[PDB]
């Protein structure tokens, strides 16, 4: 009988992944698990109707339970506002949640034996998470630009000349990072990499700027030390820092099986994940937007095409990671099988359009090459209730 | 009967390039053209006993007679000092050159109709163009740090803050760029685009830092009608700006065939690299590739090696193409031509080098059979260039 899933935060989307979102649930998960289910709606309309309200909830609910599964959401511009009467233009709902929750968002590509890796080196995939300000502004003519840094305990004050322009105009920035944004960024990383179990390679650049990119690396060894070098090695692994340029000749070098975190291949296969410093709290959602063109063609009862990969993960990832903190091996054991399903039912010919032109190119690919978006949720449905079953034994 | 080329100054270099950048001299460029060589041993060992003097000899010699070509050159290490027994870790020759000459580095695969390309509809090659100080500073913080900038001119004074620590120090740091920077990127830009026939597009992020990315599209945009109009619309060319994203998907959707200026921050063996200064006279081209130790070890052990030598190849014919360009010389500029095409034809014709060899068919399903090692190839081609000068006639 159903498995016993424990508190998640699910969030509803826009468009086309609102759709193959509601697919999932009742396809590939409900049937499986039961769920102390927070759910939320993040469609446009009603975080009009509750003036972003529900947003910011939603932000709260998973600092308290600690997991939460995305759909892609609307984030308004003109045009939308336009499009939806929206009484104003309201922040990406990603943007409210990364600002309640902080952490440091990975991405992973899962790779297909039949799917053309944009480097064939790559049997593992390699999990990158960028650290995420400027104040830039004009320089007209001749002039003296320079950046001042002002104590606050009154001691002397400290001002550096970026430029003296002394003849024509340009431009000029400024730049900033808190220590704590990188604390968080290396704790992120280190128990990200734990949870993958997998090494850590932190691409920096300190050779040039060797005050500001040099803090990085030493607020990471820092904590790798003090912290994470003994539970490192409790799996084999390590974290080490190279130069951006020794990385990125040794990654294409490298058959992937590591965690980039660096300071700075189709989409359906993309999943996101923001991982809070605490080890505890995790969001997952998938890197695509709604893909608004197909849910066009839906809207008008065309036949579409979309690969729900990408939104599958979300919810794999997060059960996952629920699990992991609950001890739950049914649970743990279920994402895993879904996961599989997925990449196998792939490996197998079963795809969507998107996939199928990695194959043939876009040209040569004709309606047999590929499912649709229902038929292939379906297929999907099949192989799970079928591998699930011979686990039985 | 021997074509004369000129006044035009060569750099040998390194290893495995080294090898075959003299087999190019003898067998493809010597035996048809005469020139006013000024060649340079920038050799590593040659490099240390002259104290890198040679280089900046060099440097100095292609600021002068306007033409350079330049072969692959070890850019030292602690590993290099160690190896050589170097008397200090010499910087990098490329670097040295440029910055004495200054100007914009383009970068272009050559492309074969039987190689293929990252988009299958790539017919016609992409050159890109990329922009190549910062003071960087420590904050104990917390404390304001505002960049201010006072115009010489002596009136107004704005200041913005870049933060305001109150966590805790930690670090920042101050951009700029020169109009004069920003302007020789257009010129050189614009002069590409014109001598090789194709549409300039600079993309950029302006969206995300408005200033900085604007003052770009602008200085464009001016000295484009102020001096680039007419030349772009006589040769039915033509320039324009775009986004990056939107610049990525017009792209992927094209055939190629156009100059492509990044403002922005497959096989080796066919990318070639040309640093074309400002002043529109001068030139340095370069294979984009390394020495290719790898092979060079190979070599030494008396194993048989497959190096791929268009990209050096093209180095010549670029560099060639320019002297000729530039005297007027229709011989020259015709040989030039033959000897690309002799080389693009000899690949299409099934005669090719290992790393070729494995974009068709991919490593594993490589025979013995499926290429020719570095001697061989550069006898194939030998033959050819013989055959289609002596058609041209
Ligand atoms: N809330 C979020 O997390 C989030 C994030 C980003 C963007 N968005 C919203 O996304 C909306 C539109 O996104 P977008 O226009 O950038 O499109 P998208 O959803 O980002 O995807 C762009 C295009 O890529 C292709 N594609 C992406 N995912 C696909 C899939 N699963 N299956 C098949 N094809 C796929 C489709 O084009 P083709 O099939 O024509 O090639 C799609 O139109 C915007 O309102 C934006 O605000 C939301
Ligand atoms: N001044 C320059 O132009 C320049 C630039 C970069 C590096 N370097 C010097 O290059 C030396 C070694 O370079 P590296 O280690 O980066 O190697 P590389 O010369 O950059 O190339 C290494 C790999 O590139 C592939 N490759 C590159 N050119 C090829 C060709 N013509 N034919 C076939 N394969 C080619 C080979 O792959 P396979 O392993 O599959 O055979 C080779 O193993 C270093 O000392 C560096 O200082 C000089």
């Amino acid at each position: 009988k159903k498995i016993s899933g424990g508190s998640v935060v699910e969030m509803q989307g826009d468009e086309m992944t609102r759709i193959i979102w509601e697919l999932i649930k009742e396809k590939l998960i409900f049937p499986y698990v039961e769920l102390d289910l927070h759910s939320y709606d993040l469609g446009i309309e009603n975080r009009d109707a509750t003036n972003d309200q529900v947003t910011k909830d939603a932000a709260e609910a998973i600092k308290k339970h600690n997991v939460g599964v995305k759909c892609a959401t609307i984030t308004p511009d003109e045009k939308r506002v336009e499009e939806f009467k929206l009484k104003q233009m309201w922040k990406s709902p990603n943007g409210t949640i990364r600002n309640i929750l902080g952490g440091t968002v990975f991405r992973e590509a899962i790779i297909c034996k039949n799917i053309p890796r944009l480097v064939s080196g790559w049997v593992k995939p390699i999990i990158i998470g960028h650290h995420a300000r400027a104040t830039d502004f004009v320089v007209p003519g001749p002039g003296k630009v320079e950046i001042t840094y002002t104590p606050s305990d009154g001691t002397q004050k400290v001002t550096y000349l970026v430029h003296n322009f002394e003849e024509g105009g340009g431009v000029a920035m400024g730049m900033y990072n808190q220590d704590k944004s990188i604390e968080d960024f290396a704790h992120s990383s280190f128990q990200m990499a734990l949870s993958k179990g997998w090494p850590l390679y932190l691409s920096t650049k300190n050779t040039i700027l060797k005050k500001y990119d040099g803090r990085f690396k030493d607020i990471f060894q820092e904590i790798y030390d003090k912290q994470y070098k003994s539970q490192f090695e409790a799996q084999k692994i390590w974290y080490e820092h190279r130069l951006i340029d020794d990385m990125v000749a040794q990654a294409m070098k490298s058959e992937g099986g590591f965690i980039w975190a660096c300071k700075n291949g189709s989409l359906g296969m993309m999943t996101s994940v923001l991982v809070c410093p605490d080890g505890k709290t995790v969001e997952a959602e998938a890197a695509h937007g709604t893909v608004t063109r197909h849910y066009r063609m839906y809207q008008k009862g065309q036949e579409t095409s979309t690969n729900p990969i990408a939104s599958i993960f979300a919810w794999t990832r997060g059960l996952a990671h629920r699990a992991k903190l609950d001890n739950n091996k049914e649970l743990a054991f279920f994402a895993n099988a879904l996961e599989e399903v997925s990449i196998e039912t792939i490996e197998a010919g079963f795809m969507t359009k998107d996939l199928a032109a990695c194959i043939k190119g876009l040209p040569n690919v004709q309606r047999s090459d590929y499912l649709n978006t229902f038929e292939f949720m379906d297929k999907l449905g099949e192989n799970l209730k079928i591998k699930l079953a011979q686990a039985k034994l």
